[PDB]
């Protein structure tokens, strides 16, 4: 395949010492759990068990991410990012590593966010709600692509938001990595909805772009109703449902521009499709959240070439947010 | 101690709701420092290295101040008194709140001032000059006051003057507090010489009075070339050399009228002093930045009692300012 890299912050890491992003290195200092009380259980993720909890040495409310001990490599790894990235706007702060005295069991203590549910925010989110909100996590993507760090979980379960007081913070980086050009990640990221075409494909040398596709499938889903926008049942099918949008023809162009061999799953199943008009997904529940502005920006962003996607920082200079 | 509270502003921080005041809470989003490159050191404070920078989005020169990192506590009450006070009249701007990626040490950036030699202002400053950068200053004063703040750090070298452009930036908001009716400070804040009478008597319930002290210890310094003014060795010596000045009357009146409880270390070095006369300073040197006017001003701002000082506003409408 064709080598490529990212056109922004492509050599932030090289410009650092070792120190920065080596993490198998990195020291971790896991202080005593006795500092916390767990109040409730407030989610169960894939490797962990989230709790709502008080800090019993000045009465604050934190979530304490309790983790099931998979590799010790992908806990020093979130460890490392979170402290990295710790302060940067609309980023979750870690506040705390602890460790229970007598399970042994690692647990991260993090911010409080009173999560308003998506259902609920579904409903009540108007036309000027959902581009603050995108704007929000632009800010959060532009600043960890700018500390040289790929989320590669972005969805809206990963995106904590606080309507009330309109807080918005980008959560679970158990998956996120540092970007090293020219280096060749593992494809199995991403949740199956939100995996760029890169992935997809088993192309394995992408960047922060990856971000600005998960990004392009969240704000379809908003502001045409339909989530997920892109529904497969399977990684293989996931390409079909991206393909009968976006067509057959700038698939085949873009392995062609990246010399991708595509696996033979693929034969009986991809067919060929026409590209869409955005404006077919128009309809009478969704037409107060639609706007040419964001039709074109969405266009933009879903795009199968990694390289003709927004970054996070152009994004952010689009007419769709003029607010 | 008798209760004291400000005559100004005195219930500014009470109306306003907690965000406003409440540091501790404020959320501060720390910026990528990658966007500034270093030039060159400008200074090096109690806690702070200050460099000259450059923006490079836009090719500006700014001012970086790396932050020794004390209590997270102080951080943020800079932080968020710098951004509550953003844009007023001769403040310094926060222009970013940034954390380099690699040493994760907070960093301020500030708008670049090209500040003038304070030995080179000292020689070339007329009686006009003085009057002129003395109402700048005040318009930073009563502004932060008004915000409900006190700067507790007022001296010349937290006074950035630019003086080819007529530019004067109040910084260093470091020691800066959020102003309460009847709250007990920490009396350990500003530089020695221009810590006012309350601070040296230990009376903790003191306001935005204490900065019209340190603006009077600087004005004097400047019409009589003697820098500083009141020159202590050590914080309770600092009291004696007021007391050379304003006498040991007024002193005693001052503790009387607030009930304070005066330290057992004053009495073998206090003594006994009659009250100067302004005009007892007045020499062939600094003739030419004297007036009745900046004496009757100077008067009214050097007073033990923090509520017979005036006011940022009040000093404003002196006729010592006739000419701005
Ligand atoms: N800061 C937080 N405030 C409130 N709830 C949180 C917070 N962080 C995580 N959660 C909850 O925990 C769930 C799982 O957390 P997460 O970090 O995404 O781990 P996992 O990878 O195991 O799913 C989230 O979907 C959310 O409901
Ligand atoms: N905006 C600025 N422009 C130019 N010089 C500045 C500026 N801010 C600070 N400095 C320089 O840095 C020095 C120390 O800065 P300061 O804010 O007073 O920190 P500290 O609280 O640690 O003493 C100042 O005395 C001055 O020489
Ligand atoms: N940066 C050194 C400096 C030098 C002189 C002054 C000054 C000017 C006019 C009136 C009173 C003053 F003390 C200041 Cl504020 C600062
Ligand atoms: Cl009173
Ligand atoms: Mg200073
Ligand atoms: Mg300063």
């Amino acid at each position: 395949p064709v080598p490529s890299r990212a056109r922004v912050y492509t050599d932030v890491n090289t410009h650092r010492p070792s120190e920065y992003w080596d993490y198998e290195s990195h020291v971790v200092e896991w202080g005593n759990q006795d500092d916390y009380q767990l109040v409730r259980k407030l989610g169960r993720g894939k490797y962990s068990e989230v709790f709502e909890a008080i800090n019993i040495t000045n009465n604050e409310k934190v979530v304490v991410k309790i983790l099931k001990p998979v590799k010790k490599k992908k806990i020093k790894r979130e460890i490392k990012i979170l402290e990295n990235l710790r302060g940067g706007p609309n980023i979750i702060t870690l506040a705390d590593i602890v460790k229970d005295p007598v399970s042994r069991t690692p647990a991260l203590v993090f911010e409080h966010v009173n999560n308003t549910d998506f259902k609920q925010l579904y409903q009540t989110l108007t036309d000027y709600d959902i581009r603050f909100y995108m704007y929000e996590i632009l800010k959060a993507l532009d600043y960890c692509h700018s500390m040289g760090i790929m989320h590669r979980d972005v969805k809206p379960h990963n995106v904590m938001i606080d309507h009330e007081h309109r807080k918005l913070r980008l959560i679970d980086w158990g998956l996120a990595e540092f970007y090293h050009p020219g280096q060749e990640y593992n494809v199995r990221v991403a949740s199956r909805y939100f995996k760029g075409p890169e992935l997809l494909v088993d192309y394995q040398m992408y960047d922060y772009s990856l971000d600005m596709w998960s990004l392009g499938c969240m704000l379809a889903s908003m502001i045409f109703r339909k989530e997920p926008f892109f529904h497969g049942h399977d990684n293989y099918d996931q390409l079909v449902r991206i393909a009968k949008v976006l067509g057959t023809e700038d698939l085949y162009d873009y392995i062609d521009k990246y010399n991708i061999e595509l696996d033979p799953r693929f034969n009986d199943i991809l067919g060929r499709h026409s590209r869409k008009r955005w404006e077919r997904f128009v309809h009478s529940e969704n037409q107060h959240l639609v706007s040419p502005e964001a039709l074109d920006f969405l266009d933009k962003l879903l795009r199968y070439d990694h390289q003709s996607r927004l970054t996070a920082r152009e994004a952010m200079e689009h007419p769709y947010f003029y607010t």
